[PDB]
């Protein structure tokens, strides 16, 4: 489809609107792969989830995949994407362990291999950072060639990571992460980027009328032939 | 093999689901063609989709069809089902009049035809009668080569009509209808059946597990290659 | 799509045309489930698909199919149609084996289940006999709503069988044959009809302009949302111009 | 989607063959298919295979086509090169009807996005790619992946470059300007189709598989688009890791 760009009233309609999306997906009759977000964005998208599926075993051939993962350091625990995706949806929402596909450092060079053998990605729920970055495509840094690829933590970076994604301290920051690169998520079948804040308004501004470049991560996207955006007013602000 | 088959606990969830389902067509970037019945199963459903796309502008490539029509005779009012859709649904809803399709005796000839330039119909949303019918295909008369036809209206069928659609008053009942034929409802993309309450439960056993049969029409649904079916304990309490 | 009705001059186009709509699934680049028709009428189609696959090593996820099997009464070896699949196509073609799956008695309880975990049949491509049979799915016999069964061979069908599928050897006949019913071929995900010669003409009217009826088994075909026809002018010849 | 597929034909001719065969899935398929088709020589065969299976018959009658770019000939008012190649190559001898036939043009480029999205987009864009990577109109440096269908000056260096890939040659007729989908308009394809063939384009096939995404390389985009299939013979994949 032609971009589409769906601006809502506010964060409740977004949510509710792109939880309807989904839904397609959800309740498509044979096997689909989705690729799902953690973070604050799609909360309320998947308390809407929820209350869709918990307690129904007939969306039992709905597979779910992180795109990201930051172990914790020292830890053997599981790292903090998939524990928020359990927090925020795979618990509440009752999903069973057999639907739920983990990306980690181990994996990850055979997480490609495995998505094409599943049939590949059939939609990807992303969200969009202030920078413009996606999934753990950082600005600058970001490779348009990438695949499933690791990222070393340096610099900077440790005190961000501590304070936003990990949310805890300096000494749980590991040596690096994994993220779906930009060709493995372009590589889904279909994409649906949510958008909620004044805070996204700049980003959004440079995806859907900005150059392709690698400062602002996201603007490869608009190139996606199947690219559905659902943004609020406040994210939407920028856009002419 | 393809058919599913859906078991929700009552006619609120039966609802909620089946609401899900078509919202994965209403969510949909392209042109979507909606067949849709009209009656009391859909009520609960039409509530759900009402409170998802009302005063909503960005589903307005969803088209919707009615599937059967019977008019007031000697009125040039639109018809029984066209008049319960707006109520349960289009009106309510805010449906863009361009983006509602009426079928009468009028063009019933012409809208096999019109329906494949539109690209065909994505999806058809049909209830089970307790006697097996679909649209207008009742037992016996029922032909399954049928596309869209006009069936006369004698002998006992006057009062049924009259009691069951036009409140017992047996002079508004016209010489005719126009339905779908199995043949017409047979081509959609896909068929999505709901079904409600223990006096449908023996229909939809003859459905999933009867022989195709004139006499039991929704029998033939069986064979249809993209078949789901959304029904309550109450209506699936004869199944094994 | 409205079922689409297909006319060429002669057999030779009527297999070319035919060759062109199976190699759009051949040549789809995820996996793609296929059921092939044995018999007389897709000879030349299989001569144009080896020429187009063999020695071709990028179609590995094409998965094909046979849809009924009638086994060599007392034999041990593999079944007519899978016999005459190979002869017609697998064995020139160069398939795999592991991309060729079987149907026999054997497994048939399993064959419905094992192609929707497959992902289902994306295509059918079946012939039309002269009495409007599909598969082994004949005149009377028939039960629109049967998936793979068994069918037992009794009466006049002992000598049909022997002289049109065992040259005419009626020790070889088995008690019994294979065929996905009425209700497994409507399930796959389009259909291809293809239809040749003179003898094809009265059961091809029937087929498009006739009621649905267990008399003439192919006449439930129009119901599938997604059918192509393609036939050539003889077996076009009852059709309404 | 798919994860790109690489097809290897031992030649011209396999390559050309292979080539219609995946063609041939969208001109068969029973509703409308809108299908993007390149000029130059290395869907000549190619076209002589279509002509073949589509010559005289009348029941494709819902594909339609159309160019992605075009170059018209400097003060003339003649159709311009790529739909008069393309004529030559295929409508003309295929019999295909001018109501299928969707041309591309300077006045209607502003159009073109707009057309095609509300003819249901395009369905498969059979493309080449150039011995430095161009595809289209999309040419090394100049190129903006961002761009749609847009209208590109022609100066200096570009002029033989344009004469020798898309007007045999010829710098007189070489226009003031050109139209090509841009890098999104082609992305906006539900389906891409790369045919390569010979040694010249060997280099450049390696740098779009193996190397990064960049302006210089533009065809370096397509690698990730989620349907792609590339079509090459052996000396076209003759750098690529075996
Ligand atoms: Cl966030």
């Amino acid at each position: 489809n032609a971009m589409k760009m769906i601006v809502t009233e506010d964060y409740e309609e977004m949510s509710l609107v792109a939880s309807h999306h989904v839904l397609g997906y959800i309740t498509a009759p044979r096997r689909v792969n989705l690729a799902v977000t953690a973070g604050s964005t799609p909360k309320r998208m998947y308390e809407h989830l929820t209350a869709a599926v918990k307690g129904k075993a007939f969306y039992d051939r709905v597979h779910y995949y992180n795109f990201d993962e930051i172990p914790f350091r020292g830890q053997s625990r599981e790292g903090v994407t998939i524990s928020n995706l359990r927090q925020l949806f795979f618990t509440p929402a009752q999903i069973k362990e057999e639907n739920i596909h983990k990306l980690t450092l181990d994996n990850a060079a055979q997480h490609d291999r495995q998505l094409e053998e599943a049939g590949g990605l059939d939609l990807m729920v992303l969200g969009l950072g202030a920078d413009g970055h996606f999934c753990g495509n950082l600005p600058n840094t970001t490779r348009f060639h990438d695949q499933t690829v690791e990222v070393p933590i340096h610099g900077e970076m440790i005190a961000l990571i501590a304070n936003s994604e990990m949310g805890g301290d300096i000494s749980a920051v590991p040596n690096s992460y994994v993220t779906m690169g930009p060709r493995s998520v372009m590589a889904a079948k279909n994409l649906l980027l949510i958008v909620s804040g004044a805070a996204k308004a700049h980003a959004l501004k440079q995806v859907v009328e900005g150059p392709v470049s690698v400062q602002v991560p996201a603007s490869v996207l608009k190139l996606h032939p199947s690219l559905v955006i659902i943004a609020d007013k406040a994210a939407a602000a920028e856009l002419q």
